[PDB]
């Protein structure tokens, strides 16, 4: 009966914004993740931007027929396999036919690989991408216990700590912030990061402090922090 705005919607929203931040640079955009990858073209474009390589296989530039759309998605999935990016439970018809569950899974694989796992973090790897992101954020704010990507972020004040850590003076009074004003706190921190640290708001202040936020969404946002 709550098929409206859970962690599930936050995650679709966040994964869509992340894709769109990348698609911007080739003049494309997704309105609806369930439908707008289904002909393969926006998926191919996203993969080319993330990898900085073109497709080596031909594909259908006007995929008006189902078979053309299946083949475009196959070209994209095959490209990822070649890049040794590990996919699970995904085939071409899953994308073409709008299996939202499996589409979200694919986009998470891309985020984990290109945003979390591939960049060389602060201190230059037997630990998972998640552990590495936690440690990286923990080191920027050594006076707060950073052990998750949900409850630690709920009062909006750790965002202020992280942003000010990156450029002292952006959120200097973060510790004095009212923990009962979480959207206010998150909004200020995240707008400072947007305006001055180049961090896009792929999750929103309302979303990031929501009691039902999923960790993947928060990780997607936090993985963008500089240096």
């Amino acid at each position: 009966l709550a098929e409206d705005a859970p962690w599930k919607k936050i995650q679709q929203n966040t994964f869509t914004r992340w894709c769109n931040e990348h698609l911007k640079c080739v003049n494309k955009r997704i309105g609806n993740l369930q439908t707008d990858l289904s002909d393969g073209l926006r998926l191919i474009a996203l993969l080319e931007v993330l990898s900085q390589k073109r497709m080596y296989r031909k594909y259908h530039q006007r995929p008006t027929f189902r078979q053309m759309q299946l083949e475009n998605v196959s070209v994209a999935l095959e490209f990822l396999d070649r890049e040794s990016i590990k996919l699970v439970s995904i085939d071409s018809k899953a994308i073409v036919d709008g299996n939202l569950k499996l589409i979200l899974g694919l986009v998470w694989t891309l985020i984990l690989h290109y945003s979390i796992s591939m960049p060389v973090w602060e201190d230059e790897k037997k630990q998972t991408p998640k552990q590495r992101l936690l440690g990286r954020i923990q080191n920027k704010i050594p006076y707060l216990p950073i052990t998750n990507f949900n409850q630690n972020w709920q009062d909006g004040k750790a965002l202020g700590a992280l942003v000010d850590s990156c450029a002292p003076g952006l959120c200097p009074d973060w510790e004095s912030w009212d923990p009962q004003k979480p959207v206010d706190n998150a909004r200020e921190a995240m707008q400072q990061a947007d305006d001055w640290l180049g961090v896009p708001q792929v999750i929103t202040p309302e979303e990031i402090i929501h009691p039902d936020v999923d960790e993947h969404s928060v990780m997607t946002y936090l993985s963008q922090f500089p240096k």
